[PDB]
This record gives C-alpha cells, structure tokens and sequence, in this order.
C-alpha cells in the first residue's frame, strides 16, 4: 500500500516486492540506511520556489563577501560542465573535481568564517527537509538504525541543519567534509579526507542496505560496503523528468518523482521494522 502513492515509479515492482521481503525477513538488525542530503533528505522545491543546497546556505550568506562569493561562482562556471559531461569517464573526473572542491574550500579558509557563525547562519537560511523528515529521523532513531548521511558539501551546515530542526540523534553518522577552526574560532582548513561528488562511498552485520539519491551518482554510495546481501535503492526524480526518468528507472529500484515527502521511505521503513 505504501507503494501506491502517486508519485511511485518502479521498473520490476516483482523484484522491489522481493527485496523488501528480505529487508523485512532480515529486521533492524541487519539494517543500515545510506543516504544523500542535498535534494534527498533537504527538500527541493517549496512554495514554487527552489530550495537552497548546503553550497547555497553557506555561500549565500553575510559570512561571505561578495568577492568570494564571485570567486566561487566562477570556479562553479569553469567546473560544473567537466563536472557533468557524460563523455568523460569517472576516472577522468577525479583530478578536475579534488582540484574543484581544494580551489573552493581554500577560499572559505581564506575569509574570516568562525564557528559559531555556522550556526547563524544556517538559522538565517532557507533550509528545508522533505516533508515526513520527524518521522524518518525518529523511525531510524528509536529502532537503533545507523544511518550515512554522504554529502560533497560541508558537514557543520549538514549537522547545523539536522540539529535545528531537532532530529540529530546518535544515530547519524555524516559523512562530509568538515571545518577545522583554529582555537580563536575561525576556520583555518579541512578536517580528514576530501570528499568530493565523485568519492561520496565507503572510501558488523548490517548486510542489508537502503539507499536514498537524488542523482544518477548517488547509486554508487554503497558500493565499498562489505557483504551486502540485500540494497533497495530509492530515487528521487525532482526535475528535467521526461529527460531522466528512464534512467533513474532503469537503475533506482523505486524512483519517487516531484516527492517533497519521505512518506515512502518512511511506510517502507514501518513494514520493514514492525
Ligand atoms: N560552500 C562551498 N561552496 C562551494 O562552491 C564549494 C564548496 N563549499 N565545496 C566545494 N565547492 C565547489 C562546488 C562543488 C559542487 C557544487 F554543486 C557546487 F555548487 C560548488
Ligand atoms: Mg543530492
């Protein structure tokens, strides 16, 4: 039932009935959930209006000057078409996007962002979670899910985001790249490993995997995990739908398409786990 809302896509829904079986023959036990944020736990479009990404929070913000701001803009014009050119493998991608995400982040070290910033910031924003997030970051809480949350972005805005809507339980665990602030509190690098939209994976008996995208990338999040038995992944097809829609079919297992909900994930998550 869950499955029939009107929004759902799915290419061998046999197959989706057959995966769900096992995830829920399985339990919470061997249950972990990984999952994209921006436009597949954030929310894409509200009031007729697009939603800001994690990238927009920060960059649009007083925190940033304009020249920075036209700086980042420009990096963004020179990578965005490398970025998604299909014509270039991955693996020619790599050096283009590490050399993207260094040239950007260097950038914000160079201005004089402090900690407790972050947080108003984020506070001032437009942020916004999919409809149902309570629901989900509670389900996934009080059942003693792991949940990944994979971003290229900047962790602290992530957490900052999650932490003032009121669902930052222990459970979550992102994934991201965050700031490293010097002992007076102003941003000085980059803590551990880049992560750029390109690596968002893995580089205890949870062998059974839910996924959550918004992009064709996102399919890859679990790859890297060891001995995973079962994966449903699940798509969010938020626009240019009559160019992507097959795609997203023909590889996302359900495809939810224009959901500003988490309503599915979360009926799926309550069969699951009742
Ligand atoms: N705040 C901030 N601003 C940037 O421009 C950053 C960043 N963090 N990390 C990496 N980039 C470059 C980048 C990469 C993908 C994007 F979709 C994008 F809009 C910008
Ligand atoms: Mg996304």
């Amino acid at each position: 039932s869950t499955l029939m809302k009107a929004t759902v896509l799915m290419r061998q829904p046999g197959r989706v009935q057959e995966i769900v079986g096992a995830l829920r023959k399985g339990g919470g036990d061997r249950l972990q959930v990984i999952s994209d944020f921006d436009m597949t736990l954030s929310r894409f479009a509200y009031n007729g209006k697009r939603c800001p990404s994690s990238y927009n929070i920060l960059d649009n913000s007083k925190i940033i000057s304009e020249e920075c701001r036209k700086e980042l803009t420009a990096l963004l014009h020179h990578y965005y078409p490398i970025e998604i050119d299909p014509h270039r493998t991955v693996k020619e991608k790599l050096p283009h996007m590490v050399e993207w995400w260094t040239k950007a982040h260097n950038l914000l070290c160079q201005q004089k962002i402090q900690k407790f910033q972050i947080a108003q910031v984020v506070r001032e924003s437009n942020a916004m979670l999919r409809e149902g997030y309570k629901t989900f970051f509670n389900t996934l809480y009080h059942n003693n899910i792991p949940l990944f949350i994979f971003s290229a972005g900047i962790g602290d805005i992530l957490e900052e985001i999650i932490r003032q809507m009121k669902v930052f339980h222990p459970n979550i665990h992102i994934v991201s790249n965050y700031m490293d602030f010097n002992e007076d509190g102003f941003l000085q690098g980059f803590k551990g490993q880049l992560i750029h939209t390109y690596n968002k994976n893995s580089s205890e008996g949870k062998t059974n995997v839910i996924l959550l995208g918004d992009s064709i990338g996102d399919l890859t999040m679990a790859d890297g995990v060891p001995g995973v038995q079962n994966i449903l992944k699940i798509g969010f097809l938020n626009d240019k739908v009559e160019e992507r829609r097959e795609r997203y079919m023909d590889s996302y297992d359900i495809v939810l398409e224009k959901d500003e909900t988490l309503d599915v994930v979360n009926g799926l998550l309550q069969h699951i786990l009742c």
